[PDB]
């Protein structure tokens, strides 16, 4: 097994995990693989030699994987899943393809909604988030293949996106739907609807699992990240 090191985004301290949900992505990808990894948080402002030689780009995240860097997360998770694969890994790629599409664009509604200084605005944009959230849920309440015709009638039961166990898709969507609900409870007083269940069944059983819970960055670093943005809305 060659070398596997994950190269982060490191916050406030220039040390500690920083806020970035495409090195959660990744940390949970090779947690969930169960391969030998280690994990270095990068300042991106006062970076090592060794860094600013491995990444003269200065792409983050990063990974190094033997002898060789490679860089786009989408790319990484690809290289990732192909080469630690069975039977001495997990295969982690979703059986059905809308599972890796369901609530992607959360992130980039709750992005307009949170950059956002236009006061007029500030409704409809809670308004696409809570859309975006509710297309969501549906997908989590609604039964899979693997579930036809199996308890309420047309009420999935499973836990997480593509079935019972995590998936690269829940790998790519809870990062960002921890900092969603972080940065809204700190800067809008806005919460998930406990009427949208899928969801929030989701959520707990993706908190109950350390590969997602322990891959969070602190609640403090996140609120750091977005304060600019996040108080412009006066
Ligand atoms: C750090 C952390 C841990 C945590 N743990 C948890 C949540 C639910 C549960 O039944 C058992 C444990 N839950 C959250 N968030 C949360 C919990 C429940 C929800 O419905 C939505 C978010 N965040």
């Amino acid at each position: 097994q060659p070398q596997v090191e994950l190269f982060v985004k490191a916050g406030s301290d220039g040390a500690k995990i920083g806020n970035c949900p495409f090195s959660q992505r990744l940390f949970m990808v090779l947690w969930l693989k169960g391969v030998t990894f280690n994990v270095t948080t990068v300042d991106t402002k006062r970076r090592t030699e060794t860094v600013q030689k491995l990444c003269p780009g200065g792409q983050l995240p990063f990974l190094l994987y033997g002898t060789e860097v490679h860089t786009d997360t989408n790319k990484i998770e690809e290289f990732l899943e192909a080469v630690l694969c069975p039977p001495r890994y997990p295969k982690l790629a979703a059986l059905n393809p809308e599972s890796n599409t369901a609530g992607l664009d959360i992130f980039a509604k709750f992005s307009a909604y949170i950059k956002n200084s236009n006061p007029a605005l500030n409704d409809n944009l809670e308004k696409g988030l809570l859309k975006a959230l509710k297309v969501l849920d549906n997908y989590l309440t609604s039964p899979l293949p693997e579930e036809v015709d199996e308890e309420d009638e047309g009420v999935s039961q499973r836990k997480f996106l593509d079935g019972n166990e995590l998936t690269l898709a829940d790998c790519n969507l809870l990062p960002k739907l921890h900092i969603v609900q972080v940065v809204c409870k700190k800067y809008r007083g806005f919460t998930i609807p406990e009427a949208f269940r899928g969801v929030h069944r989701y959520l707990s059983n993706a908190y109950a699992r350390e590969e997602f819970a322990s891959t969070c960055p602190d609640d403090e670093e996140i609120e750091l990240a977005y304060e600019q943005v996040a108080k412009a809305l006066k």
